[PDB]
């Protein structure tokens, strides 16, 4: 398993905006409780899953556990940067798997809810 993405970085400039607080308070925390959220709450554990292929395919891994910690640590400059991590998470899933796979269906459901919630930001 590779090291998970960084959640703090003393040399990177940080910011806290209304949009970012909303991404944590509303967008992430509602997505988290969704019945299909559990696969995406931590990095893919390829060792546990016996998927030595996953990290051969996915070069920029991302997950909501990481995003959560990054929001909690004020790691982001703006909302858009955080939104890019959500979209990287979803697109990783669609790259690695095939349409109709159970995990893809799960990601699809979360992505629509995600898009619905970010449609209007503070
Ligand atoms: C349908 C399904 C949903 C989730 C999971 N599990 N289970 C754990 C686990 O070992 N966990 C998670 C929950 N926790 C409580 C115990 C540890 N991890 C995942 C998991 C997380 C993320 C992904 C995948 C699996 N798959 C795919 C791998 C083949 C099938 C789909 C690929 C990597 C995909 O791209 N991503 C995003 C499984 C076995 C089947």
């Amino acid at each position: 398993n590779p090291p998970p993405p960084e959640t703090s970085n003393p040399n990177k400039p940080k910011r806290q905006t209304n949009q970012l607080q909303y991404l944590l308070r509303v967008v992430l925390k509602t997505l988290w409780k969704h019945q299909f959220a559990w696969p995406f709450q931590q990095p893919v554990d390829a060792v546990k899953l016996n998927l030595p292929d996953y990290y051969k395919i996915i070069k920029t891994p991302m997950d909501m556990g990481t995003i959560k910690k990054r929001l909690e640590n004020n790691y982001y400059w703006n909302a858009q940067e955080c939104i890019q991590d959500f979209n990287t998470m979803f697109t990783n899933c669609y790259i690695y798997n095939k349409p109709g796979d159970d995990i893809v269906l799960m990601a699809e459901a979360l992505e629509k809810l995600f898009l619905q919630k970010i449609n209007e930001l503070p």
